[PDB]
């Protein structure tokens, strides 16, 4: 015909004009497409069933037989669409779409296939206008509660959907359902019975496939990509999935020797069984915090386990710190006990237990400096943490990989013999005494007041650094302008004394060299954590602007601001501490969790959860025994 011609008759649904489409395109015999849309392939059944119409797509048969004389009758139904947005996509696609009852039935009978991928660039997602759909007409059915069309995608007299099949991107329609469920309650809700319809005529009409069973493109269980996107509702869904039907092993709340006061909820810790992939915490933990990475935690199996685990085994930790600790202590005392002689590497101090002991204290803390290159390769190799581009996390990650560098440096120019091996071994002195916080992480009031500084100083450490550093850098800068004499490090000479003098070894050099205040502004940043106090230069009180300026500058700074961050670091208490707890019961499940993950080279325990209840409610019966 002619393009307004099969618009109009589709803007108006009336079958008076298709009454001559029949003969009109059988005498020519014409063909589908030389007619139809060449950027998308909207057919007559399609662009009909795009407008809904009281539902009755009247034009499943014309140009279906039509089709049957030129022949693309199931072609005529199964036009994926050839748009880039709508891709892949059926007229079935829209029956679902337009939640409508004939559209559905006529179109299926009309021969509408039902696996079909949709992957359309409207049908996925880019946390833009685009986003996943299900992209095949079972998928999004059920993602959008039309059991009448799942039903009856089901039922059709062509073609039963299958249950196990996988969409565009691997999406199934567990990761359809799944990735498309957010914390709306309704959303979940749905999600989840909808979800528990599919296996339940799921578990009838095709039973005996798996279908939690498979793993998606990224190897990820539904199990595992739910605990993956960070929703705890869905996860704690299929932990918490019962069914009361043919036969038994379908749950994972198992209730034997269970009693109305005393239930006893048997599990089954298929979360730590993953060993053939990877655990549970490993995939909350990547891809970590889609809302919320801390939360998942908290649900029964894991915390549970993670308990009990710790205070099985990993309440051993203090072996671990025990070891720790006397190495910080052997680190200490060598360098405390140090000789005062200039010339380093001293072949004895004297030949007696004193000097022979120092020389175990080296051997043996460099002996385990090695070590902890060790576990940081494994965890670099291995673990591929930290982030490509991203912010410090996690801190004590790198602050151990910058005092091993800065330690594998002291040994470097110890070995070359100097003297400024020793600063470096105050920097890692305080980088493990630092780190001695790290070793926090075990018991109980302790442990919630470790995982609390972990939390409060984890986020304002450099919050208060941009305040301190650059006001005080300011003013300081401020301070060494007034008052100094002789103030020539600077310009066109060397300005900076050559920073960093020493080539690959690092800041040292006279850096910022002050207008003979040098020390005096090392002094002067002494002064400014508050020490010392009032001096005057040839400026000799004319200064009185500067006088009335520090007021104005101490005024603002050191009363007016020193409150602000304590008291939002405060509604971050106000905030964090419930959440504190998800970082506690986490943090210890690293620990934990990565300790027996780390633990060179293992052994681990694996049998069937079960937890002890002892509330009280009604509710008799029985599973049938």
């Amino acid at each position: 015909f002619d393009r307004d011609r099969l618009f109009s008759v589709v803007s108006r649904g009336v079958p008076e004009e298709l009454t001559g489409l029949l003969e009109y395109l059988r005498w020519n015999s014409k063909y589908l497409t030389d007619y139809t849309e060449g950027s998308t392939g909207k057919t007559c059944l399609m662009k009909a069933v795009l407008n809904l119409q009281d539902g009755v797509n009247a034009c499943i048969m014309p140009l279906l037989q039509i089709d049957k004389d030129s022949g693309n009758p199931k072609p005529l139904v199964n036009a994926q669409c050839t748009d880039e947005f709508y891709q892949g996509h059926s007229a079935l696609h829209i029956a679902i779409e337009k939640r409508s009852l004939q559209c559905v039935k006529l179109l299926v009978e009309n021969g509408a296939d039902v696996h079909l991928r949709a992957c359309g660039r409207f049908f996925q997602k880019h946390q833009g206008t685009c986003f996943y759909f299900g992209e095949l007409p079972l998928s999004l059915a059920a993602c959008t509660k039309q059991w009448d069309v799942v039903t009856y995608l089901l039922e059709n007299p062509h073609q039963p959907a299958s249950l196990e099949a996988t969409d565009s991107l691997g999406n199934t329609v567990l990761h359809a359902l799944v990735m498309i469920a957010d914390n709306s309650p309704e959303n979940s809700a749905l999600v989840i019975h909808m979800y528990d319809g599919l296996l339940q005529m799921g578990a009838r009409l095709c039973p005996t496939v798996q279908l939690e069973e498979i793993s998606n493109h990224q190897g990820l269980t539904p199990l595992k990509l739910a605990a993956k996107e960070g929703k705890i509702e869905i996860f704690r869904h299929i932990l918490q999935r019962e069914f009361s039907g043919p036969y038994q092993p379908l749950s994972r709340k198992f209730t034997e020797w269970c009693y109305g006061p005393v239930r006893v909820s048997l599990y089954d810790l298929s979360s730590v069984d993953s060993w053939e992939k990877n655990s549970v915490l490993e995939i909350i933990a990547f891809h970590c915090k889609s809302p919320n990475r801390h939360r998942m935690v908290v649900l029964e199996p894991l915390n549970k386990l993670l308990q009990e685990k710790w205070d099985r085994l990993v309440s051993r930790f203090f072996f671990n710190f025990a070891c720790y600790l006397v190495y910080m202590f052997i680190f200490t005392v060598v360098a405390y006990h140090q000789p005062s002689l200039d010339q380093p590497a001293i072949p004895s101090s004297k030949a007696t237990f004193g000097e022979s002991m120092l020389l175990l204290g080296h051997i043996l803390i460099l002996l385990g400096g090695i070590y902890l290159l060790l576990g940081q390769l494994w965890y670099f190799w291995r673990r591929r943490l930290f982030i490509w581009i991203s912010f410090m996390d996690s801190y004590f990650e790198i602050l151990f990989l910058l005092q091993a560098l800065l330690t594998v440096l002291s040994q470097v120019l110890r070995f070359m013999e100097t003297e400024w091996y020793l600063p470096l071994l105050v920097l890692s002195l305080v980088l493990g005494w630092l780190n001695l916080l790290y070793y926090t992480r075990g018991f109980q009031h302790t442990g919630i007041y470790s995982v609390m500084i972990q939390k409060v100083i984890l986020r304002d450490l450099l919050r208060f650094l941009l305040v301190y550093l650059v006001f005080l850098f300011g003013f300081a800068v401020a301070l060494v302008s007034l008052s100094r004499e002789a103030r020539s490090p600077k310009a066109p000479e060397d300005n900076n004394s050559t920073v960093t003098e020493q080539p690959t070894v690092g800041q040292e050099e006279e850096p910022a060299p002050y207008r003979s205040i040098l020390d005096a502004s090392l002094e002067l940043f002494k002064f400014t954590i508050g020490m010392g106090e009032l001096a005057f230069q040839e400026q000799l009180r004319f200064r009185g602007v500067v006088l009335l300026l520090l007021l104005a500058y101490v005024l603002l700074t050191y009363v007016l601001l020193l409150n602000m961050l304590i008291a939002l670091m405060s509604e971050t208490v106000n905030h964090v501490a419930d959440n504190s707890w998800s970082i506690w019961k986490l943090q210890k499940a690293i620990s934990v969790l990565e300790m027996e993950n780390g633990y060179w080279w293992c052994r681990r325990k694996k049998h069937r959860e079960g937890r002890l209840l002892k509330v009280g409610t009604r509710g008799d019966g029985t599973p049938d025994e």
